[PDB]
């Protein structure tokens, strides 16, 4: 694939390491909604807002299926690790009207 998921579902906000790359789902938008990263770069999306929110790559982006995230719920936070350049668009499958793109270079 072009990413790894280190963690299938989602874990708490507070866990995430210091010096994470942190995307923010506030305001039922990614705060960052076009981030550029390196290959090799973990990306993270905390959810802090009480409506479940995900990340949701359709087939063919990170790899051959869609990558549909969990649901975060509030305060939760959910990773993926990018191995490959690339423009990797995604959406949150409950509010599809956020949208952002991960640029991989
Ligand atoms: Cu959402």
């Amino acid at each position: 694939d072009k990413a790894t998921i280190p963690s299938e579902s989602p874990f708490a906000a507070a866990e995430v390491a210091d010096g994470a790359i942190v995307v923010d789902i506030a305001k039922m938008k990614y705060e960052t909604p076009e981030l550029h990263v390196k290959v090799g770069d973990t990306v993270t999306w905390i959810n802090r807002e009480a409506m479940p929110h995900n990340v949701h790559f359709v087939a063919g982006v990170l790899g051959e299926a869609a990558l549909k995230g969990p649901m975060m719920k509030k305060e939760q936070a959910y990773s993926l690790t990018f191995t490959e350049a690339g423009t990797y668009d995604y959406h949150c499958t409950p509010h599809p009207f956020a949208r952002g793109k991960v640029v991989v270079e």
